[PDB]
């Protein structure tokens, strides 16, 4: 595995999106890592769908909150998922209107990395791409983040309240790191992304709730 690893530059990476004023950061965490398996599969990046998601997966709360096995385990037994185009973000919740010529992407199953272990973390994504995590973002540092590696001591690795996307780690001056995706818009953080801390003891707790989908 190497020391260094940015799917951004490789081409696995799509545009930042702004979920808006519903819980919906574990669907845009689902369909990142799709969109990744997407391009690594039939070399086409496309933009997925996080609405579709959000209505159709019964076992979710929708803008209310959920998890991104569920996510997953949808894409599977309906067998497929649409894109932006056919499903476009309302960030409002409605009802189920999926749509089979829409279809841009599916995945059979999926496989979670061992709760807390940022050494299978890092293999997975040096291996694998982009992956599916969640981690605190409660901490008033991780809203007015602008550069650097991020580490806060108030950082609680038991209380996971918002979803992400992990697309390659690496090591600014001494500093290893995680770069993650975010879905609060380009102007938050560093253009929609931020740098957290890596093997600083599960910093927020990044390594505790990770996923990919199988493809
Ligand atoms: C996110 O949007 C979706 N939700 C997911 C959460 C944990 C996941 C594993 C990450 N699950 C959950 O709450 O489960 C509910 C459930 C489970 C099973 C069945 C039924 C229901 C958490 C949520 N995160 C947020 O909404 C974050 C919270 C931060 C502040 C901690 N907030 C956010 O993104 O704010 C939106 C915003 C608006 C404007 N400008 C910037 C940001």
């Amino acid at each position: 595995a190497p020391d260094s690893v940015d799917y951004r530059k490789k081409g696995y990476v799509t545009p930042v999106k702004n979920q808006g004023q519903c819980g919906s950061c574990w669907a845009f965490s689902s369909v990142g890592a799709l969109e990744g398996q997407l391009k690594k599969k039939t070399g086409k990046l496309l933009n997925l769908s996080p609405q579709n998601l959000v209505d159709c997966v019964s076992e979710n709360d929708g803008c209310g909150g959920g998890y991104m096995t569920n996510a997953f385990q949808y894409v599977q037994k309906n067998r497929g998922i649409d894109s932006e185009d056919a499903y476009p973000y309302v960030g409002q919740e409605e009802s189920c209107m999926y749509n089979p010529t829409g279809k841009a992407a599916k995945c059979r199953g999926y496989r979670e990395i061992p709760e807390g272990n940022e050494k299978a973390l890092k293999r997975a994504v040096a291996r694998v791409g982009p992956v599916s995590v969640a981690i605190d973002a409660s901490l008033t540092s991780f809203q007015f983040y602008s550069k650097g590696v991020y580490y806060d001591e108030s950082c609680n690795s038991d209380n996971l309240n918002h979803a992400v996307l992990a697309v390659g780690y690496g090591i600014q001056k001494g500093n290893k790191h995680w770069i993650i995706k975010n879905s609060w818009g380009e102007n938050w953080g560093n253009k929609g992304y931020i740098l957290m801390a890596r093997n600083k003891n599960n910093a927020c707790g990044i390594a505790n709730l990770a996923s990919f989908p199988k493809m």
